[PDB]
């Protein structure tokens, strides 16, 4: 993760806000001395990712809530979502008053075309596609499903910035995409997120909705109009500044992940039991994780235990862990919250205790994902590889 | 506003994060060198405000959202709200799927006891009391209404931190209170706010809800439980470091506000035609604004113009402006948004184009408030006073 390359660039960029800038992302022209960090981050996103618009805001979660509202995805709408993703995917749908509809993942670890096909109803408004663990889904097929059924395609790219699919940056392919710059992402703001799109009406909705409907027109904040209601997901200039310094390092970061993942994957490919996640576009993998499969569930359990025992940290058996797989989200299953949620106001909706995702279970029960870190020396990679081989040894 | 005193302490507090701390408000013990800026600002809010609990998060708006959820205020609940407040108040209610119910203000410019009483129904869960423009409501009578009717008392202290009523810090009298530390408030985090409360159950719900239900128990983040669903309103350590430095200056800010307020008011009191906002606890006034009334709307319009023409800046005729009075909120009245808001799932919603708050209109159509700045010199004040005098001269 990006935090591993914290150096003088980050310190300097943030100190500039404090020394010459201002803390608020808008206005204060007179006294911010032309320091617009948020603005600069958004433009650097547009230029690096080759998208028309980027709107930076308070978190990746706030991104998803904002992207959904901005795209016309609201109260009562069905939104297809996978059962392997971070909890925020499902929380944002529920908070919107929308209805999550689980669809199956495939061997890409992301929504399957056929899975999506099978749960499309007429209530369906959107697909919430997640590029999990730094790689991507079968995008041409999913795009075609969304075009044929008239569905909004939202990309959650919060774990895969710098990845691409056929020369298109992840997050730029659907109607709208989201990024996270939380403290453990590829690139960080400490906290922050972005909504990205080539659709200007979506962008306008996004910047307005994340700032109380403020049109952001003119130089008098107080005099601005509010064509819509909204909320507050503004990001500070210090958070943006840190993000600006980090995004300037994204290419180095992706190259290190790619190099490190390759070396480890290459040596693991001589262990016959190991299968690897499917990658539709190998050139476009951001390489944040090496995801591998064992032949059976029991064997997966055993390898997970032995990786840990042999010092191979940063391995995630998502199937049994609490934050990335539906099966261990009883809280979500049973709509637990200290006040009534909007989803409770909808009668005709899934019983969330009774979701079956058999084909996701089949894959995820045998899947372990290893985090690819930036700090690793070649000696440390060699040792990790030896520890992996010892973990598989029999 | 606190931005007026930015100096070395704010620079130093944030540079301490970037040079020796970490960006994320939790965990990372091994590498943050004991810098817990978010933790410290929370503790300091507990000390200064004699409250048991403080939770710091991404904004004042997120504080309102989080406080409602944390106190049991949710979909279908009626929440009584003033027509004079920032838009965020009504936005936060709608987004919870709760039903804002407008009640009349009195000459305190806060909800009137009798206004509140006239609009209670069995569905009322809460009174959303706003301490507008730095001062308070008739808090003993309001608290009595909430006890007799078994209603949650939520305090929006987002514009009145440092204020008090009978020795009790504003935001601590009801069941839950809310602050803001946006860039133009009294005390700033750049962007930030907090939920304060003496009720541990409310606090626990607040810190969980604002971090995807994370329990925050133990040292391993991934091993934590999620008793409830949540969202992300986490605050960066950099935002917290700024608010920490600011919050240590709060006493000075408030002194300077009272002293400056008293100068202008003393002087305006000698203009026979002026009446002042009612202040239930004069020594508990935070003094962010001097608010005064004229006998007619026409005369208020006239004075507004003449004040600006004579260089009496910082004057807000809320009635006629976009961000703080129901009458100019067509967007809210007609529920304008790019996707359906959760309020739309409540089929016997009030019609928000038909709200009648005649007493509020009668006060607000004649009210003007003047922001008390901290930078003002003795001579700028003297010039201001004399300028106000010219404007009233007829
Ligand atoms: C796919 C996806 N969507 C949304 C988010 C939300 O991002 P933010 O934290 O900026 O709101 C994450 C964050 N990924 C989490 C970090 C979880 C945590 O510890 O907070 C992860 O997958 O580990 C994510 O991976
Ligand atoms: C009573 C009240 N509640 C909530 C908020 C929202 O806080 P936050 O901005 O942290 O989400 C404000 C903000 N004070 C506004 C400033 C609005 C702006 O310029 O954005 C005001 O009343 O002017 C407020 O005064
Ligand atoms: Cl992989
Ligand atoms: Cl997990
Ligand atoms: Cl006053």
């Amino acid at each position: 993760p990006g935090f591993e390359l914290f150096g003088p660039e980050e310190k300097q960029e943030v100190a500039d806000v404090m020394e010459h800038g201002f803390t608020f992302r808008y206005n204060f022209d007179h006294m911010r001395n032309d320091r617009w960090k948020t603005r600069d981050m958004e433009q650097l996103l547009c230029e690096k990712m080759n998208v028309k618009h980027a709107h930076l805001l308070s978190s990746g979660t706030a991104a998803l809530q904002t992207a959904m509202m901005a795209a016309g995805i609201g109260a009562g709408d069905e939104v297809i979502v996978p059962p392997f993703t971070f909890v925020a995917s499902v929380e944002a749908i529920f908070m919107a008053g929308a209805v999550p509809i689980f669809a199956e993942i495939d061997e890409t670890l992301c929504l399957s075309p056929e899975g999506i096909e099978a749960v499309i109803t007429p209530r369906t408004k959107a697909i919430n596609l997640v590029h999990m663990c730094g790689s991507m889904a079968k995008m041409d097929e999913i795009k075609a499903i969304c075009k044929k059924h008239n569905l909004v395609l939202l990309e959650d790219a919060c774990q895969a910035i710098g990845g691409s699919y056929k020369g298109q940056a992840l997050g730029t392919i659907g109607d709208v995409g989201c990024y996270s710059f939380d403290s453990v992402k590829t690139i960080t703001c400490g906290e922050g997120g972005a909504v990205i799109t080539n659709n200007t009406e979506i962008y306008d909705n996004a910047h307005m909705f994340s700032d109380h409907g403020h049109d952001h027109i003119g130089k008098d904040r107080g005099a601005e109009s509010h064509p819509i209601m909204g909320l507050n997901f503004r990001i500070s200039e210090m958070n943006a500044a840190l993000g600006l310094a980090q995004l300037r390092k994204l290419d180095t970061i992706i190259d290190i992940q790619r190099k490190n993942k390759k070396a480890i994957k290459d040596a693991m490919a001589s262990i016959p039991e190991v299968s690897f996640r499917e990658i539709p576009d190998p050139e476009g993998d951001s390489a944040g994780f090496l995801s591998f499969m064992l032949p059976t569930e029991a064997r997966t359990q055993e390898i997970s235990k032995k990786l840990a025992a042999n010092g191979v940290d940063g391995c995630f058996y998502w199937y049994v862990n609490n934050w990335h797989y539906l099966k261990n989200w009883k809280h979500i299953q049973e709509l637990k919250a200290p006040a009534a949620l909007p989803i409770t106001l909808i009668a005709d909706r899934p019983d969330y205790t009774q979701i079956s995702v058999p084909k996701s279970d089949a894959i995820m029960s045998r899947t372990i994902s290893m985090l690819i870190k930036l700090s690793w020396t070649d000696a440390q990679i060699a040792e990790r590889i030896e520890n992996i081989k010892k973990a598989f040894a029999q």
